[PDB]
């Protein structure tokens, strides 16, 4: 699994690769790993599938919960203490195996300058948290080869766009050196999924966009 | 890892996949585990990396060693047994987690019928020996993939260049369901390494060849 | 044992194998795998005997009670979400032993286009579940030759006879590569078990037509 | 595994059948298991296969070596002593699982009476053994079966033939209930393998006699 | 212990051998292991002594409870469904020791086809219940002997005379090659304990008849 | 630790850290971990520091102690193979902590072609080794990190200056993501060494030319 | 980690680094460690994050909630105690390794002689705590190190300012010795932080005062 998220120029973004695998069997290779969680908030999560889809439906549910009650939404402060308390809620079954680590990705509405809004936070299985303020941020067992990829290529992002390629990129790389991250399937036409969240909201990346820049990834390393 | 050979008419092919992993990181991508061992016979090993390599080394020179001082080569059967007892030999470290298991193609000379004078023999970790009667045979994390394809592609093998391609698509298969065997790097140009032998002996598969092959199987999986 | 699903245009078909076993021993020859658990949804269980059948019948009581209680069946979706649940629930005992995993065969009644509405849903041990859209899918001890199997038959399936000899092929498979699998007993007249579900419901095949395909593969694999 | 044998007035017969497993999976379809030690004896061996085939291999030559340097060939007694003695002393490596115990059948030269010169002698993993004074005995994972078989079939054995038919159908329990046991494969033509030996010498059934008695068998079971 | 069950045209027949031990020692010669639970009802019960009396005698009171609060007796699934409840209650003792498997047959009013309408079912440690659709079964350490003998002595079962013999027959046998079960004592008077149960019910069948079958099968096995 | 290794047009270059740690404190700062064992060939290792030193030593003394007896030097290939067999032999050792890995860097004077004859060797702690075709590898627990780097960085290798800035940068980069791993050491003067090997042989690279290189990636990165 | 603290005429001042770790990886560079608890008291924490954040937030929420409820704040010594409590109550899970520490400087309101008002209390994972009576303590895998540098420096601390120079440069004496403790990152502009509390309360010192007095050091050891 790899997830990747980023901030650009007034939004961030988060896309995760498809594959599943059961120890070194692919089981799956469309499973959506990216969800929306809110209106300003996507969520993607590395490790077990039943654990991680809990967390981002349990999540979701919570949220929208304390809006409904109070007539209000929560704070991203709070969004991101609500997500740590679940995590640190599965450690005990994350230690006998049941191990999954998520990834925020959220646009606070307060936030004073609307450009740097966007906000990504990183958790460990204790329910840690840190809000990164380098401006990219992975999770995964190809976390290390996507992060250190968006080193390189984070000073092309300036805005929307370029930050999605940056992104995708991030992905390849990672797919590239971990087997557990899969990469653009061409032949059945899967690509990673992808999040865009800005002032208007959080939309899915329609697949073809994607699919035009892993085609031109891929051609850029060939010629 | 996957290793397959198959008989064909006259002859027999052995391929085996390019990758090398360490857990889930891609430590290897043009590495070779199909050696011709000697003029009539290839080995494939899957397993760990030095302890392939020193059999496929070791083996090689075991018969050429027993080639020089007695004047002739082995009886096939001769050689199934060095080989059988060399695994033997490291069953200890095999335990202790250096296992890797081979799998023999060879030519018999000095069979009956110059057509059916393929051979396809399989080994486990206690040196124990299968002479495969049905045609085709694989080895490695991928091997059930590979032979449940060659099950049904099998029929279509009339001369060497179909049973190449049978050989190089159940390869594809395999690196489809199994993360840790590698598919085609159309990006890198890097194919799978295949053995062909005759009664002309064994040569190396060029792998321009290979690739046509890849690049024919994709194309037919696509439309 | 061995379950298989696949989806055909306007429904889906569902089969499993008739063998039971206590390590090596055969201890069933007529053993029922596949339930139909409700009038568009049917259930096969790989596992322990107890287990297997207690979740087919506290599910479908689980989703009667519902249809009863609120004068409405569940979504689709909701029926998932209880099976996994369920699932869950048993991770505990599983990990000691008490081992099952479940497969779903659905028609969902609420589909926009009838043609695509069979639904399959596979299932892990933590009740994590994907919805196959490949078309086709197997649980078991020889799930992975009866998906290799299907992974090439596939094409040719084009109604619901089809379907069924496909499926019926791809036991024939797992059965021939695995001991713990049961192929059809022409002595006995034992033959895989059936269920098709198509806007209609979901009925049992009868014996006869299973009986029919099973001499149809067998000659056409002996000549 | 399952390895059988019986007395016939002037002669015995021994079989085996032909699967070979690794846990659940048929790793062997085509195996061969019941070994001509010498002129007048035969070796039938279940267990892993590494030390079953040493086992026949180096008893052969053992006794083979003592006729040549002696000039004649061990008394029958000596024949069992010395594969006592090999089993005793593969105790330690069957202690660690490499373990396989095999079953004597032989005609002995040197008896009064050529009707009841046959013997049939079995082991255990320390090298204990009996002479089977009943007639019969098997060996391997359906062995019950198999005794309990020819329990009931035993009256039937009159010559050679029949006694060969009672081998077959009992190897033909043992497959039925056993599934560590391969039966009779009408599809790809494999039936057991089996050994005769009476004043002539020890040589093996052609493999058309056993297929024509196996599928008398089944036709007699199913009408 | 063994405890054989079978199905003739019209009834059931159970029979259970009179032998306790401790260990290697007899600690009993005339227990009775098969209990009519209900007027319909017989089950034979292997394993802990305490255990096995406490199920026969706790189930017989769950039977007449539901009978005489409701004022109707359980269908023949539902004595079936309380029996594997009450066998999966015990497992955790079982795991220590405590370990009883019961096999039940019983005739059901209820079927359509009154010659037919006879059932035994069979249960494992886990409640795991299998309805034997191939007309007999039997449990306890000699319980593979005697189904392997009546596999062979099953085709002359046409009334409720011969399903006694095979049964006490089948009994001989398991007594002939388990130490565990006790064949005819013909000096202290003991034999096996038999119930018949038809459309008139369940009875014990005399000591004098089964005494007699006895005599004929030694006999039978003399000359 | 953290050594890096990459191929540039007529040569090959490899450098490595001066870190030495126990558990989380620095018990050293200049310690070299890059070794010329012949002249044309130069080792880097990491893992346990004795280890590591009598790889280093072992392997140069067996490799001398062939050219003398035998009067001409391994073939490359024979290299390769000593030190797989010096690795395996430390196998067991190594399964009780004292593990060590070594990183081969030669220039071929048998090879066919001079211009693409740099060779570079990755060994595995069972002797199991990889001639890297793609161009530059590294090993320690920086190494992900250094690889990564380069993976973006080696487009720009055209020659033995350009290829020595991209291996220090990829140090760099790796001890900027591993605490193992140390950076240039401005106030100390202590940084990265670098072994260069080419047609005329195996150089060590001057320190001030990897304190310039170090100074300009640092002024580039601020 | 490295938090240190030392007393200086009239207040004290505590100071933190910005480095987090997982293992050897470094997984941040500008975490908070060193947190204002109330008006007149400060923790900085030491271990697993998740657990020292937690520390830190709920005790702040425990002295401000005890301080609404009762009209007037704690006494210093129940301050004390409450941590105390806090860590002891965390013991239990510290075993399992979600350890953290923390280390309290604070301002004694009611102290009788105000230039001597400064506190440091030191705790220990079962709660034990110290008052240091030697005017610094550091704690955290560098805090041995910043210890023996405050031991040598502490002479020239004569007022707020001196006090936090010395502590700064014992926070990088911990980190040049430690490298699980980060320095000043002049590239990154990340300085350690720093708080400071007199009678006028406790305050955050600024960033540009600390990258001052960083650079002073530095400057001082290069030349
Ligand atoms: C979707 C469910 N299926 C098919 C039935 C799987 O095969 C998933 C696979 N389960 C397992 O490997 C089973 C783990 C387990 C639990 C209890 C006892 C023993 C073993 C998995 O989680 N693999 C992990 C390593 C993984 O791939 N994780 C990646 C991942 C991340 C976020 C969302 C995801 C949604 C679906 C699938 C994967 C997802
Ligand atoms: C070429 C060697 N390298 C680079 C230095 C590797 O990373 C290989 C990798 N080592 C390891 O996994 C080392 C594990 C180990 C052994 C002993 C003690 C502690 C740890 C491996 O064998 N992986 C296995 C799973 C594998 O990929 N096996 C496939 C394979 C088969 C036949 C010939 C091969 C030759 C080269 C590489 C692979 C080969
Ligand atoms: C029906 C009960 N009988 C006859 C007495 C069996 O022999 C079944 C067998 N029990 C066992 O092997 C007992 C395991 C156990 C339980 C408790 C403590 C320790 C060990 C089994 O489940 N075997 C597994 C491996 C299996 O065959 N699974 C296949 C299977 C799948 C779905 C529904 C099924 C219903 C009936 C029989 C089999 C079924
Ligand atoms: C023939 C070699 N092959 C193919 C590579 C096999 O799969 C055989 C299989 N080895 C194994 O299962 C490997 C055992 C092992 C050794 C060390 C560490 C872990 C596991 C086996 O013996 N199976 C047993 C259950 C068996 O089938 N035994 C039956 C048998 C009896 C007499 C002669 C035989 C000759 C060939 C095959 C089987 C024979
Ligand atoms: C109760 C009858 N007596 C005399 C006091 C026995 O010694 C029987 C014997 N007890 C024991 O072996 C005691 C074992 C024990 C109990 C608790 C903790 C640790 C160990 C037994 O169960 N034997 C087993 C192997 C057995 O024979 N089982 C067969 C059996 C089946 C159905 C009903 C039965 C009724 C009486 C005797 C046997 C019965
Ligand atoms: C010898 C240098 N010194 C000073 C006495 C050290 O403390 C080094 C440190 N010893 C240790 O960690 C002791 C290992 C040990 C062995 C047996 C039982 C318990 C513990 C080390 O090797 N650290 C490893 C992690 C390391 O830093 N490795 C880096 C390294 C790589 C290549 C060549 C090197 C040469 C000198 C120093 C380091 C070198
Ligand atoms: C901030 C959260 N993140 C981002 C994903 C981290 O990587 C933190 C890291 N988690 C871990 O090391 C996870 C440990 C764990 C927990 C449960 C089961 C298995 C393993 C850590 O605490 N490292 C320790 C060694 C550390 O650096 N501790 C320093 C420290 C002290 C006071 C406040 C802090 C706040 C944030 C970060 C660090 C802080």
């Amino acid at each position: 699994t790899t997830i990747v998220a980023l901030k650009y120029p007034g939004g961030v973004v988060m896309a995760g690769d498809r594959r599943s695998t059961q120890g070194n069997m692919i089981s799956g290779r469309d499973v959506r790993k990216v969800y929306i969680t809110d209106d300003y908030t996507a969520t993607g999560i590395a490790g077990t599938a039943a654990v991680a889809v809990e967390f981002a439906r349990l999540y979701a549910v919570e949220l929208e919960h304390y809006e409904k009650l109070e007539g209000v939404p929560l704070t991203f402060a709070g969004k991101i203490n609500r997500l740590a308390i679940m995590v640190r809620g599965n450690l005990a079954a994350a230690m006998q195996g049941l191990l999954a680590l998520p990834l925020l990705a959220g646009y606070d509405i307060h936030a004073s300058d609307p450009q740097s809004a966007g906000r990504i936070v990183s958790f460990d299985a204790a329910g840690g948290w840190n809000i990164e303020e380098e401006g990219y941020q992975a999770v995964g067992s190809g976390s290390l080869f996507a992060k250190s990829s968006m080193k390189k290529l984070y000073s092309q992002v300036t805005d929307g766009d370029s930050g999605l390629r940056v992104a995708v990129e991030a992905l390849y790389d990672a797919a590239d050196d971990d087997s557990a991250t899969g990469g653009p399937d061409l032949v059945r036409g899967i690509f990673p999924t992808a999040v865009i969240i800005d002032a208007d909201g959080a939309v899915d990346v329609p697949e073809s966009r994607i699919a035009e820049l892993a085609r031109a990834i891929i051609e850029s390393r060939s010629g």
